[PDB]
């Protein structure tokens, strides 16, 4: 594969916003500023993504922290109103609010199944079909501006953010409409390739160290047509609900 480097060559102000990319990826601390935090945050964001080069920032790390990836962040803290991380009700429900002109309503829908049902086909869970009232994960386009925290930032970086599995309001799911969604024009980002790490979101689950991990920050590779999820990722979620053989951190 290949691997330029123009970070190499880059400006300040490309290296100086990979800082704050990185702190818009995990929560707003403006107390970890500084140049020695650096490296030791930049470390952790390491394990997040799997890379192992740690401390490193202008090759491949800075190349994923300009790549899209998703709109949620990795670290999360509310009270605890709802019972584990990952889903404990006895069945899940899903809904589209709206769809986007770039695919039909029939296409958004299906496809957020397409990805949701391949997550529960890997559990002991169960998942129900939507024909009357409302759902729990709701599924609607809109941009930052639409009534919640964090500016839309449009195209590029930030993809999706995600609700975690926590009262009945929250646990929806939500896709920037700025963004470049498709299937079989497969140009942007893969609405079956998003949902599976969009929906994932939902089931409390997290970002795998795998580089063949479906809920990969890196995401961006050979999708082939026969793209499910992922070996830790149905093994990480099977420890939770099932039985565990050792595994990782989310
Ligand atoms: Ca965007
Ligand atoms: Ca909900
Ligand atoms: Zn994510
Ligand atoms: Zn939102």
């Amino acid at each position: 594969l290949p691997l330029p480097q123009e970070a190499g060559g880059m400006s300040e102000l490309q290296w100086e916003q990979a800082q704050d990319y990185l702190k818009r990826f995990y929560l707003y601390d403006s107390e970890t500023k500084n140049a020695n935090s650096l490296e030791a945050k930049l470390k952790e964001m390491q394990k997040f993504f799997g890379l192992p080069i740690t401390g490193m920032l202008n090759s491949r790390v800075i190349e994923i922290m300009q790549k899209p990836r998703c709109g949620v962040p990795d670290v999360a803290e509310y009270s605890l109103f709802p019972n584990s991380p990952k889903w404990t009700s006895k069945v899940v429900t899903y809904r589209i609010v709206s769809y986007t002109r770039d695919l039909p309503h029939i296409t958004v829908d299906r496809l957020v199944s397409k990805a949701l049902n391949m997550w529960g086909k890997e559990i002991p869970l169960h998942f129900r079909k939507v024909v009357w009232g409302t759902a729990d994960i709701m599924i609607g386009f809109a941009r930052g501006a639409h009534g919640d925290s964090y500016p839309f930032d449009g195209p590029g970086n930030t993809l999706a953010h995600a609700f975690a599995p926590g009262t009945g309001l929250g646990g929806d799911a939500h896709f920037d409409e700025d963004e470049r969604w498709t299937d079989g024009s497969s140009l942007g980002i893969n609405f079956l390739y998003a949902a599976t790490h969009a929906l994932g979101h939902s089931l409390g689950m997290g970002h795998s160290s795998d580089p063949n991990a479906v809920m990969y920050p890196t995401y961006g590779n050979g999708d082939p047509q026969n793209f499910k999820l992922s070996q830790d990722d149905i093994k990480g979620i099977q420890k939770l609900y099932g039985k565990r053989s050792n595994s990782r951190k989310k």
